[PDB]
């Protein structure tokens, strides 16, 4: 779009946010709440989710519902979309944000962490996406994929994490192109985040604030942007872009 | 850093070397080369018939030793054991050349989670099991790991999303450890190879542009692996190859580090 | 700070404008496009004969006005006096287009230092002199300066050392002041035009896949019209994509903070 | 193509090296280093008094030989005689270090066309004259030309427009002669040095209170330059900030030159 962002773009939209119990996903739920969308939030914490929702109503959500689950269950994820699109009567925006817990750790031989990472952080995203597609095609809707610097560049202590984040990129970019000719009109937004000041991130480890981070993710999705960047450093963000890649893609088109 | 000297076919003398996806296409030609350098190879794949026909031609091209195992890298259990049996069969390891990948066709993605899944299993996880399983031998031998990849593992392209994802995943993975090794003084070479269109039998079947030949490619893979190079590009197009590098990134990494 | 909406031929109507080396090639074309949009126009070059034709034909196409002043930009006194006189004739200036260059052939460089100096004098120095003479009137109309350059003014190419040197100089000097005008809040914009091969009798008589001079010109004009920092034009979308330098914009705007200009 | 293999100080022992603007800053430091390595040296600049101190220290320090010849590079005759004289004093030449610049100061540009002419004369054209005069010797020793430039000679920057024009000017000129040497098969390396703020007296004098970036150490600066020369590299990047030094090279350019290279 040629636009500038304004809060009202979300008013009355039917939004899904995953990994919505804490951290950025919640912040996003709240932002959407403030902007009066319909929101369905998911994560494992039944009792925390209910509270996020109540808060969403007080903020002025078109409506807010929760479905508790774990994205390790591919079945749960197919059915979550089904159910969620029932509570809202459709879907404008799918925000894929959840991750499985990991640690800063040297990879010796922790294979089961790699596999899990790949299922939670990447496969569930494909599944949610697949289930969310006919309705997003309905609303000429949007898919938002939360990633990180570590999905663009190498870092140590997070091989499993990066593998999966790098994977989102490969798969959704390629999918983006696909839609960019089947003239399927769903946007796909890949968010690349630097350190954000989330409880989990801070207790695991300069940090950018989560509140503004969430909104920047929502802005990028509403503006149908291809990629969103966000980091405590401006130095950081300018650089994350990759010109050499754009040319190559267009060259090979 | 890529051990500073121009290539030499001798580097591959008595070097104990596995090649996966070594039954046909590029995988085969990588083996052949290694043989004509007097290295001990162990090739794997499925078709044991065609794999027999591969070990043979190896020896009579001067391979120190050439054995084979036949299995499916869908089988993580299998792969883990293939690396032991192989290390027992050669009494060591200097080069691990992961190169196999499941079968895919050119297609719009739309519904096939099965495929996305199979691909992440055989293209990516398998490679991570072999590696883990090869780590002790490689640690003693101060050797090399080579991961084959593609243009589609660096840039976006339609019709092959399952694929690109698996390949994008390797980079993210192996570059991540590469650096872990660096801050562990761990002495293992990690080499990722970016290959544009290569003329292989199976690859050419379902593309019906510019085809770079299998020969120089496998050669190229090895050079890089021995040469201890971080990555190795190779497309039929010089024009592309130097921007298909990614200076943008080399910075930030080295920057944050 | 480029524009906030796209280009209409009417933006030049009754705009006062100078075109240099407008006695042929891209220059002559810029002039025609301009008359054809009803701008006032002063064109210059050494040859009075040919300039006469440019001027007449220019009236034929709807030029608010059209006149010339013949001279060599080898002469800074001319350069200086030429702008005043053209400024007087029109009652102002909205856009300056620096486009002339000295004659040049393809040769390996050996010892001809005279050619290097003249290249710098005519291609680069004069442009500066003209800018100096024109800025007061340009400040007045918030107009634009357009500097016509070449790929060989961003990348290295044999057979054109002197030529290339001067074009490099142009980018160097004018990019610097552009940023300079930025923070002294001068509202004159500067557009630098990076051109591949264009099919001008001279270019062609000299030298590969020429883009048409006719279009080049309009774009040049459009570029300056739309107050863009750079215009690229070449008969190869491919090249025009390889032309930009992201790194450079990056560190320009990184180091964009290492200074305060208040002693001024 | 830089010499595949790594630098050793002895690469310079016995080598006949001219260094210009070698009475202060980087230039002095270059003389010194070369002195340590046992090189023959001929420095030059305007103030002979200070040039004498340098010549002393180089001799004490171990030069195989060391002179100065004083003079202003405003005078092309001199620049040209110099080389002849320096060649005379060493029986040939292996490396030419082009380094001097005219005194200049952080200022907005206004109407100082002279400053702009002097800069092109001193920081650019003299380099060319000196080079022309050396080529014939350098040819004989398969020697090297070393040109000292700035980041202001790769990216725009305000307050240094005349300076910047002339440094840009060097890039376009020496980068095009560089190619020319490849094709004509001339074997003299040409090394362009792209520096950030170096901690020289003058420099520090000049940017203090107006600019606040990190100055790199002039001693190390000096040696990077010689190795770059000795290794026959095309560019030497040197800044305190290893960020900077990394995104400074332009690969689009290397590409574009390559395209239009082997495909004329
Ligand atoms: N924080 C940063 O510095 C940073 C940097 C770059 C990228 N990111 C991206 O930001 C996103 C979340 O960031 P964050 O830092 O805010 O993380 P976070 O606060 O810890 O929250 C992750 C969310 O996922 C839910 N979750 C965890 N395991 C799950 C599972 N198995 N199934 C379903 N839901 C699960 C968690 O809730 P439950 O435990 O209740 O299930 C939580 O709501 C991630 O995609 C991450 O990659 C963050
Ligand atoms: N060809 C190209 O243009 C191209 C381009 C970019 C990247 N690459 C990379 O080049 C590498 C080799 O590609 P290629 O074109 O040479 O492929 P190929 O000729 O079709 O060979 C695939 C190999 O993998 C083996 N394989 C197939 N399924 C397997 C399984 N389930 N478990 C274990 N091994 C299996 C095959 O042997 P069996 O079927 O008998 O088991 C065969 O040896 C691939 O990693 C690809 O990523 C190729
Ligand atoms: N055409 C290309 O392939 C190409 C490529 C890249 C950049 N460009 C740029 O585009 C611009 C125009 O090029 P062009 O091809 O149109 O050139 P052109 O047709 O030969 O025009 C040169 C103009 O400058 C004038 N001129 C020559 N010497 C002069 C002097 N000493 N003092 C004042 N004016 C003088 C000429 O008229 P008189 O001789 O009668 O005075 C003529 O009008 C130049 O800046 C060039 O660098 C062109
Ligand atoms: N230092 C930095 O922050 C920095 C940054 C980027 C690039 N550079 C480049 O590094 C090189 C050396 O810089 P620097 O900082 O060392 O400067 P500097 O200390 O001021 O060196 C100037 C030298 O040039 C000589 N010189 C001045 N005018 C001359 C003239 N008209 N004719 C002949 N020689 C003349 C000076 O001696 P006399 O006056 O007695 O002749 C002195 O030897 C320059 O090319 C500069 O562009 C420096
Ligand atoms: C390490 C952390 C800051 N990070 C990042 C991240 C990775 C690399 C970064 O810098 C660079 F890319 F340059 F390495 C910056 C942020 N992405 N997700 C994360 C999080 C994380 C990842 C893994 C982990 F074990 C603990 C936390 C989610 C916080
Ligand atoms: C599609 C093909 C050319 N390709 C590629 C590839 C190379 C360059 C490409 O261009 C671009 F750079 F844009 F990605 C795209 C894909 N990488 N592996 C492949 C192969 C392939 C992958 C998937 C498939 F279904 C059929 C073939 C392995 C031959
Ligand atoms: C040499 C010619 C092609 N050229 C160019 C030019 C443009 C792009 C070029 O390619 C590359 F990008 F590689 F520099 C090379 C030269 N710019 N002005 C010119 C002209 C020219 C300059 C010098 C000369 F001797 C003869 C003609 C002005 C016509
Ligand atoms: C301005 C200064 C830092 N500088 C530079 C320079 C280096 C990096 C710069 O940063 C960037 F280019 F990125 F803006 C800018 C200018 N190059 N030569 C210089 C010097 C200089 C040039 C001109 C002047 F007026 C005063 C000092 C020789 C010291």
């Amino acid at each position: 779009l040629n636009e500038e962002f304004r809060p009202e773009m979300l008013q009355g939209k039917k939004v899904i946010v995953t990994g919505a119990s804490k951290g950025i996903g919640r912040e996003m739920a709240y932002h959407l709440a403030k902007m009066g969308a319909h929101v369905v939030v998911t994560a494992r914490s039944k009792e925390t989710l209910q509270k996020v929702v109540s808060h969403c109503l007080e903020l002025g959500a078109a409506s807010a519902h929760y479905i508790a689950g774990t994205m390790e269950d591919m079945t749960f994820a197919e059915q979550f979309v089904a159910q969620a699109g029932k509570l809202m009567g459709g879907l404008d925006m799918l925000i894929l944000n959840h991750i499985t817990n990991t640690s800063l750790n040297l990879f010796h031989d922790d294979i089961h962490h790699v596999r899990k990472s790949m299922e939670v952080n990447f496969l569930s995203y494909v599944v949610l996406t697949v289930a969310a597609l006919p309705m997003l095609k309905q609303s000429n809707g949007s898919i938002v994929v939360v990633s990180s610097l570590a999905g663009k560049v190498a870092y140590p202590m997070v091989a499993a994490y990066s593998a999966s984040k790098f994977a989102l990129d490969g798969f959704f970019s390629s999918i983006r192109k696909e839609y960019s000719v089947s003239r399927v009109n769903v946007s796909i937004t890949l968010c690349v985040l630097g350190l954000i000041d989330t409880e989990t991130a801070m207790k695991a480890v300069q940090a950018a604030p989560k509140e503004e981070c969430a909104l920047e993710i929502i802005k990028g999705g509403a503006l149908r942007q291809e990629e969103v960047y966000y980091d405590s450093s401006l130095w950081t963000t300018l650089l994350i872009r990759n010109p050499s890649r754009k040319i190559l893609e267009f060259l090979y088109s």
